[PDB]
């Protein structure tokens, strides 16, 4: 999968099946933290990046030891006799080396709302989440990234944050925090900031453009008329009931609504089966890379629909970037790297990134943040 | 045919699976599921270990499909897998297919493998894509189209895992067309259902599990008399029960069927669950938990408490192994099942496969004449083995489940093309 | 301690190598066998289904390496490795070690693990390099370090399999200063030879496969009695030979030691054998082979014709498949082996196994004072299974078995350091 | 490891246990046959490309269907129940199918010497394979590419090849066939020609230079004291009984004597072990890359040896097809793939390729090559 993850899994079997993975295996752990050191410097030619071809650049001082010991404190996970460190597992320790590693700080916290603020596509529902996050956005940027595309309409999205925005409606505008927040919707093409009253205004095209790389009309438009005739030919190739949206730089195959059985509810949607909805977007890809063009873009699978969107997340993430005058070794991006088969753009060449699978596993994560 | 004679692995462990992909608190959405199921150094190993004859499919259609021939005439292909699949239902054991898949089961029919992958081909046209073979899951929906096809006499009973088809989310039973369907089919062959929840002899606690289904009941199976044959089966093997004339639970006399039950000694119960519960005290205290015990007459449960805490998927694991090991150590060979839900952990002295086996001599019908609709993404092979008892159906939600039973309800019908994917489409 | 309790699989078949790395005429020289066990998608499965105490061991120095530590002090990692083959060796089974290697055998002795690797380290020190990690050789020969280290009480019987150690390419032996080492070994201990060539009772046969290393005992070991010390099982456990004062075998009287072997009715041997006959018939008819068959008294072999004609290795393996799924299918149990020898296959009513085991009881030696030479790379664990009755150290060239009975000969000397790679240097 | 190979096992494994792999396949093997032929034409975007990444380029119609069924009729592979078909035999097939796709026919065949004509280190010793290569001397030209060095020195690569130029001067003046015999040595440093008396000659540098990337000699230098340097570390740091042994263009770790048993021959080479001559092989490889440096050049482990080459095989190969005007359609290489662990250079790229792995196998390649 993440490669360093399965990096690290194999090394604690060994210690596992070993039998000493629960003694002071300090000599390995530390051995390892140097190697992880001598990454953060001389990144080009570490022992490591021979080891791991995809380690990409690190971007700070990993505590992968300290983070172990802190982990394995409060779970014991050295103290099971049979079911070895798994997967998810060092996914959280290098979440927790990570955020240690920020100990100099961060200035800017950027979320991907479709993987952790919506539950299953729904609007921001969590108090609890909330207060975190409003806790932090007094020490620090918080931005959110979505790939719903409404334009530049501040009031649609402000509909899928309004709980958040309420919260801060109480917590957040004595102090003057609401600055800090930022919202960039259609992954890098509409950025609101937040207002007095805790709500969504559009941040002006002309004042951010200089900070991204301009894309031609016509190539954005080529880029949605070949995903045209591919949804086309897939909705021939496969019987779909289901028609094209068309948006200004966004284009989707979206499922009719068809009727049910008479005792459940009389409409619901069609279903497009996974495999199809795959086999959809990387003929996109296909497509897209025969013209050989450069502009970023993503096209993904997402529940019972297909988007294709002119901009990835990874170029918001610059943009903000360079928008507030901050580099990479002090942000970090909380997002879900289950949620995309699609490697292309893995948010980790731009900022440190942590993944998390819940809003359990995402709280953790930000209480570690906020003791710091 | 009997419990001695099913290949049950009662203190056996599967592969550690590293990736926890039975985790439904970090794979929790039906887009990771399809996610795993892509990337084969995650999700193999597990996935042939849950079906290996499903896993035996997938593997030579990727292979007609590299070879870029999927979408011209297979026929040479399926016809001769149909052939080894007709030869391993005249030798179940001894047979080709059984040399290359010795955990392949029994086939109590004759599966139209061909006819199978045509009918799903010709309404969804996998064979069309260029980009994507064939899936577990499109094997999975082929292979239950061609035992529902096999059904040439019919069915005189049908049985669900409710734990793993019935209870939306681990709540009671909550929808009114699948209760419509299984109503209409109890009219026509006798219907069980079985779970590991043990209430002890309670009935009306596992009534109140079942209470909407039951209730559906009596609107429309009491005047024509299908309510007698409707079966619970509650503790995987301990607790049967009926149906009266007022849709009420009732017990049956324990005469009337434990002879059809493989006898345990009632020290070898209790020991069982006491060497559980000193287990499970000390996975309590090792780990730190907030969660209690919960034992039954013959079963015993670690459950989370209330706040709902959670408790650790691996410790959870960790506790399975721990107790089949002590019980192991104890040299008891009685059956019994220790599973890791998803958020608790139980041992029930008893076990699902003997369960139905219960209900097919007790109903007195033959095998060729059984179905049961479960979950193998919810269970383990180890505890109930695939193909052992009857035909079995893999569903993974209710749209899958209520598709099924229409095509059971329309059985033989000529004017009807299978469907275990869509209900509505 | 019996044959029934050693776990042989006479008719079971090892997972397909669909490289064919035991094929010799592909295979054919240390440079490419050394090159296979690099690449793990080549050689895994292979290597550790002929030892997976080795292979395990090979994973945990994998990740020692590429975690960069195992240059520094990893004795934290050997010395619990340590302390779970001394475990073992307490607790055959139901041992820590035992539940994550089930084949793991048995351990008559204390092996000091952390000794060997740092004996082994310091001269060849593996740990100095930054790009390749310990490989399976090496901790071969770091186990048979382990082993040899291990024999503080000595030794009173070493055996050796014929066929894998002592014949080169399958010769007449043909070694000085092999033979030397065993003779003066002889003056210290038993010596017992085991072969699958049967000759039928005639020692005349045999004597020429050994007829060097016998005219080596006529000139250092009639004096000193020591010749009465050797013993030579033909037929893999079927005739046993012993030495005069001439330096001759003779054949020992089947009474003297027929008891120690598991009876095989006459009928059940001719069986074997007849059905072998009849598929090897079909198999040299299906391919069109220019071999011969080459039937014994309680053997049967398939051969090539001399013009040598060279029978296709996978039409090689192919028919020992086919002869074991027809004794299978005609309900034999009795021990045999039907091996693919590398240019020839061989059907043996016989076993080196229980060789062994007639070998132990018969010179009444305890199992801790026995030590087998062989190589595992040119035989199935399941013909002859790991660590089964003895101590085995694993030799693939006469250096590597001249260095270890230099080392046994200088057993438990102070001032000698083991060697198990090197003779001269 | 080689990826097509294990395309075509893996195929055939599925048609195996789906038991259907001796009934009629063509269906699968002509629909992998167009796959290869649509991969002769448009090599750079076919279907191929996509499922086998590194495929390379075909210069040929492989007749992949004809050639398991002539393979099939021979063997009989398909007859068997237990043993589909394996790794061994898919390199038998390909290595057949290469031959028949040049029914156009080849104009020059090429032999790695070290792999396929000296068994075992020795020199040439197989009156039955000098027969088959005298044979189509007569219809092609025949060149010999060996690591040996020995400068331009004619009369030590004679004795390397005395037998087989013995049969030259019995069978190959008349018709004036030894014309057509060409040795490369030094990988690619020292060419040779055969005259009427079937002695070899060389042709001066002079003669052949223009089809040679020229390689300035203090890089040449640079390269051997790189890996002189290295050596000696590797001397040091595993206690070796061997010293460094620099030519022209190439430089080797060579095993110093050492005593044996008195019993046993008295003298013998030191033994170095597989494992450190491989770490040596590419430690250098890395400190070459370290250095930037451009030249192609050679480093492999050799039986009881290592040898750093300034030239590689590959470029010789290119070299004599450049200086025969020849290309590549009308020439292949014979050699054995399971001697270089080292993937670099693996001549498919510059010519057909024959995989072979003992004389027998490579009797049989030639026999089918003369039925054309
Ligand atoms: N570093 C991490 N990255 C991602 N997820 C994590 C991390 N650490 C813990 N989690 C997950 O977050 C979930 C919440 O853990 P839990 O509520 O037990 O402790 P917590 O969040 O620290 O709360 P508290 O501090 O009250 O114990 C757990 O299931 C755990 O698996
Ligand atoms: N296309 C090929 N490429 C490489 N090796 C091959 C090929 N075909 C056959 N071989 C190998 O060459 C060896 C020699 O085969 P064999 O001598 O049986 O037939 P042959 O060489 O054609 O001789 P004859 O024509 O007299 O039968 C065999 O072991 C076979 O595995």
């Amino acid at each position: 999968k993440d490669s360093l993850i399965m990096f690290l899994v194999e090394i604690f079997r060994s210690l596992f099946v070993s039998n000493c993975i629960d003694k002071n295996i300090d000599n390995v752990l530390l051995s390892i933290e140097e190697m992880f050191i001598d990454h953060y410097y001389n990144p080009q030619h570490s022992r490591l990046k021979y080891l791991i071809d995809d380690v990409g650049i690190f971007f700070t001082k990993l505590p992968i030891t300290k983070a172990f010991h802190t982990y394995n404190k409060k779970y014991r996970i050295t103290k099971r006799l049979y079911a070895p460190p798994t997967f998810n597992e060092v996914r959280h320790i290098l979440n927790l080396a990570q955020i240690l590693s920020l100990e100099e700080g961060l200035d800017l916290l950027t979320f991907d709302a479709d993987e952790t603020l919506y539950p299953d596509g729904h609007d921001f529902n969590d108090e609890v989440l909330a207060s975190y996050i409003s806790c932090l956005l007094k020490k620090m940027n918080i931005a959110i990234v979505t790939a719903a595309s409404y334009n530049n309409d501040a009031e649609k999205y402000q509909k899928r944050l309004e709980n958040l925005l309420k919260y801060f409606s109480k917590h957040n505008i004595k102090d003057g925090s609401y600055k800090n927040f930022y919202v960039m919707g259609g992954e890098s093409n509409y950025l609101f900031k937040c207002n007095e009253e805790a709500t969504l205004y559009s941040v002006p095209e002309n004042e951010w453009r200089h900070y991204k790389k301009f894309v031609d009309y016509d190539t954005v438009q080529e880029i949605l008329n070949i995903s045209e005739k591919c949804l086309e030919k897939v909705i021939k190739d496969f019987g779909l009931c289901a028609q094209i949206q068309r948006k200004e730089k966004s284009i989707g195959l979206v499922p009719n609504k068809i009727p049910s059985l008479n005792i459940k509810n009389e409409q619901k949607n069609y279903m497009i089966k996974y495999e199809v909805l795959e086999e959809a977007v990387i003929r996109i890809k296909k497509e897209i890379i025969k013209n050989k063009i450069t502009a970023p873009y993503c096209a993904f699978n997402g529940g019972q629909d297909l988007w294709v969107d002119v901009g990835n997340k990874a170029e918001g993430l610059l943009i903000l970037q360079k928008l507030l005058k901050i580099q990479k070794k002090k942000c970090c991006h909380i997002g879900d790297q289950f949620l995309h088969s699609g490697n292309d753009f893995p948010t980790r060449f731009c900022s440190l990134t942590l993944w998390v699978s819940n809003p359990q596993e995402t709280k953790a994560c930000l209480k570690s943040i906020m003791h710091l």
